[PDB]
């Protein structure tokens, strides 16, 4: 589990937020695209894998998950390409959690940037460094670094 | 020393290459624009303080030393604004020798993606990984973890 991502694309504005998160600690990367495509996910896997040691990712819909372009990048990166099923059905309550309280903490930001994409990089950095006790970003580092060692 | 980072800009293709290296584990975060603005340093260090505890930053240069659009998202990601003068000369030719060894890696891939920023996230992959004994991922996570405890 150190290494397990799950994707999660929402919408806002028009346009696609695709975030991955750390299942264990809650920490997540985010961007904006004008829409999913197999393309710009493979594309924000492999920036995710050269940032963070990504073993697994779960996909987040079934056209990424046959997408050849993503497992492509699954292949470069070393990644197991999994399904996203919530086998246990309390994951897809906490994906939807986070996605309303990311859209929260965008709203709470969204007037100090023109660009929704600038938004959204905030409300990333809101996120992880919210304490609720450890942040989401300390946690990562810290079960990473039990991992390693 | 844990949050301490220097900003980079080198060139390839016509394009522009930014960098943050993480100068205690020689991690490396970066990206592709079409040309060094503020408003672009500024978007690319909000981005990287939401994903490592960023707490002081080298600049590059003097433009983006006094720009205001810098400035702004220093403030408001809790970053110390730092010049980037190599008041150690060991600074200057480090930072070269990167930019040298990034370029290679590159040249290496470059025939794997049709677009320069998929080579350089693979050459980011690639660097963050390199064991070298620890790669840069793995010094920054134990150094960060160290730091939290
Ligand atoms: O062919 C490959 C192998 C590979 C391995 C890893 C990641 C990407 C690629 C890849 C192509 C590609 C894919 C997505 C992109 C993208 C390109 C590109 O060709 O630059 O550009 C932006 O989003
Ligand atoms: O260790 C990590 C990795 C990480 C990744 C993303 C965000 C924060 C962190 C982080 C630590 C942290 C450090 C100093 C702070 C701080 C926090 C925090 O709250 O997350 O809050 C104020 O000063
Ligand atoms: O005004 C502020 C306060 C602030 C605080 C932190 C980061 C950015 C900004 C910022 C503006 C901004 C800057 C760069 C951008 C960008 C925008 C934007 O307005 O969306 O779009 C992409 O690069
Ligand atoms: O702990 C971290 C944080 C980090 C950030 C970026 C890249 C790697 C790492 C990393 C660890 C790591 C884990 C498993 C590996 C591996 C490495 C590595 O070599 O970096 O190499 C092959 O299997």
């Amino acid at each position: 589990s150190p290494g397990i991502w799950q994707l999660d694309c929402t919408h806002l504005e028009g346009k696609v937020i695709l975030v991955a998160v750390h299942v264990a600690s809650g920490y997540i990367e985010a961007e904006v695209i004008p829409a999913e495509t197999g393309q710009e996910t493979a594309y924000f896997l492999l920036k995710l894998a050269g940032r963070w040691p990504v073993k697994t990712v779960h996909t987040d819909n079934g056209s990424n998950f046959t997408s050849t372009t993503v497992k492509a990048a699954c292949w470069w990166a070393g990644i197991k390409q999994e399904d996203g099923i919530p086998y246990n059905p309390q994951s897809q309550g906490v994906i939807e959690s986070m996605n309303k309280e990311l859209k929260k903490i965008i709203g709470q930001v969204r007037d100090q940037a023109e660009h929704l994409k600038t938004a959204v990089q905030m409300a990333v950095f809101i996120h992880n460094h919210k304490r609720k006790g450890y942040s989401a970003g300390e946690r990562i580092v810290d079960i990473i670094a039990t991992d390693i060692q």
